[PDB]
């Protein structure tokens, strides 16, 4: 027996903030959609670049830029001066790794995003594979034992992995590799604002155009400070003139400021808005999607249908492929979506799914458009 | 005896393409000023982003992106598809030194900037200096008898140098080093825009919020093909699933997509104004700079008074210090300027300078309320 939507102005409020979409939006853990005011506060600071000078401006905005850091930190149990600005999740996870000292072994889940692993490779670390349920789901009790007997210098847990709308018991995990004395990195990057990210991590890492809806090419590293002056950074040698804290040369390089004032109104809006009502409406959002779709014929729903998150992914019954379906719902019938290959995550994934990741806005109307769209497709 | 100034509609063109400076801005060199139709192609597309999708309108943008490329490659002499874009100049040197097979030895200026140096080093680079004059330019004869007799395995040549006005020889150095057997690469973060930079070199790299009036965030490498191709990018690792090209490993990476159209669009008004003519405009802007300054007590111009470039460096002769005098120059009278420490060129520089770097738009009047502001300075 089906329920109704929990009617929330909160929907409508966030909607209403944004450009009018064209066709329909399903793909906010792809890239989501900035606020009017968080493209103006943009714009304006590449206006103010022009007219005072650039740095003079960058200057200027250290306020805005570090309320991003301080709400960033307020969503993760951090300090605000832990958290420290990237190009993105993979600039955050390769800048941790390249600067990790000692041995350089970790675990992690089997469905770990691939370009994770990739850098894991590229900065020589051992990776094993931590045990988990049929869904992909870690076993906590398990993964105590495991790491208890057999110890490693890190975990990595994604949080929420981008091909499967798994929520992740993170923080009963945090406490698991704590008591077996080892720190624990977070891929937050489907996860912050979206799930409570206050689990008492010793690093955590996410991306600006995601659920917080900012800009491109803005992602945020928070790493507290026992961990933080232990790591030896790539970028400058460690035995270089101009003296710096670990963190201040892992932010050095050029970049967009005028993004990350964008970034600072956004995650603004996040915490405006309330964190946890966000949240409690993103779960029912997946709730509705897997009611909505839980008879189509050639797509099954794959993640329960009461985890907590808004990513519902499907997997072809006959053998069609989504890049291919995903592709004709753009063209002919503007709706948005992803289609995830095996090498998002290889070691877990054996076959290819579409996946819908609808934000507070989405009505039961839009899920149903999607649905009917889904079942006359070539 | 003084001369006047060659009046161009050029200048004011400029000028009027860009909001109104508040107060006098001379510092294109750190960061110059983006033209309103650079803003506006800019937050266009992040508007787009949230219609269509953020990833669609990235698809959507190749034609911009593509024409960036293009017309970046046609002041190199490069092909469109050599060039690849990337968040500035020490990203792309690292993706270039962090890729480069074999025998890591170089030869470079000694007036290198110190952060080229700083990856030259962290990527395993040993690195010697190239014979130079007493400005800094370097002596190509006496370079190539250099290279003959003792090999190395590329040269790094920075065609026009943050902390000096000097015009390096780039393509006499360029056919020297080909004739011993030697690829360039050349750092034109000053000199794209601003120098000839079609002139042979193997590869190529600037930033796009110089002298081309971009948005931060952005640069460009271009590497010919013969070179290319014999590279490893250390990300992803050599030994990994998903084959793409080189060029295509490098350009990897979340990145601000609007920033790059942005980036294209301000090539565009450079070409579109005619190269050869801003640069004879922005050499005559040197000229008139070092004219103009030729005698303030407690200053002396550095550069020689008829070198084609707008970077006109002061040395203090009573040991006045330049970051001080620019915080001044900034909170009193509005006056935009860049104060080069040592460690911007550590094996060159002895003492610290202040540095102007106008654009095409600066009057001689402009050049005098600096000069008088530069005298009741504290
Ligand atoms: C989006 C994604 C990333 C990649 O981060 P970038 O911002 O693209 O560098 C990392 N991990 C997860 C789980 C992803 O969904
Ligand atoms: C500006 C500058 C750079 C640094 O490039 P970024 O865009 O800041 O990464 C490189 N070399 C020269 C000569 C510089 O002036």
């Amino acid at each position: 027996v089906p329920r109704g939507s929990h009617m929330v102005m909160l929907a409508q409020q966030w909607r209403d903030a944004r450009p009018k979409v064209a066709g329909l939006h399903l793909d906010s853990g792809a890239c989501s959609r900035q606020s009017f005011a968080v493209i103006d506060a943009t714009t304006a600071h590449a206006r103010h670049e022009a007219e005072v000078g650039g740095y003079v401006a960058a200057e200027a905005a250290t306020p805005a830029l570090d309320a991003g850091r301080a709400a960033v930190a307020s969503l993760i149990g951090f300090a605000a001066s832990d958290v420290v600005y990237t190009s993105g999740s993979n600039h955050a996870i390769d800048l941790l790794l390249s600067s990790w000292p000692g041995k350089r072994t970790l675990a992690c889940l089997p469905g770990e995003y691939g370009p994770n692993l990739s850098a894991m490779a590229a900065n020589g670390f051992q990776v094993r594979a931590l045990p988990v349920d049929d869904d992909g789901r870690v076993l906590v009790d398990e993964a105590s034992h495991e790491l208890s007997a057999h110890p490693v210098a890190l975990v990595h847990l994604t949080a929420l992995a981008s091909h499967r709308g798994i929520a992740q018991p993170a923080a009963e995990l945090v406490e698991a590799c704590h008591n077996a004395g080892i720190p624990v990195v977070i891929d937050a990057a489907q996860a912050l604002g979206h799930l409570d990210c206050n689990v008492g991590a010793d690093a955590v890492y996410s991306s600006s155009r995601k659920w917080l809806a900012g800009p491109r090419g803005v992602g945020v590293l928070a790493v507290r400070p026992e961990l933080a002056e232990r790591l030896q950074p790539r970028i400058p040698p460690s035995d270089w003139p101009i003296p710096m804290s670990v963190l201040e040369k892992l932010e050095l390089g050029e970049h967009n400021a005028a993004a990350r004032v964008g970034f600072s109104v956004a995650v603004g809006e996040h915490l405006a808005a309330g964190p946890t009502a966000v949240r409690e409406r993103l779960a029912e959002v997946g709730r509705l999607s897997r009611q909505v779709l839980a008879e189509v014929d050639g797509w099954r729903v794959v993640e329960p249908v009461d985890q907590p998150t808004a990513i519902t992914t499907l997997e072809s019954t006959d053998g069609a492929d989504p890049a291919s379906v995903r592709s004709w719902l753009i063209a002919e019938r503007g709706i948005v979506t992803t289609a995830c290959e095996l090498a998002r995550a290889p070691f877990e994934m054996r076959t290819p799914v579409l996946r819908i990741s609808p934000h507070v806005d989405v009505t039961v109307d839009e899920l149903e458009q999607f649905a009917a769209a889904l079942r006359e497709a070539p």
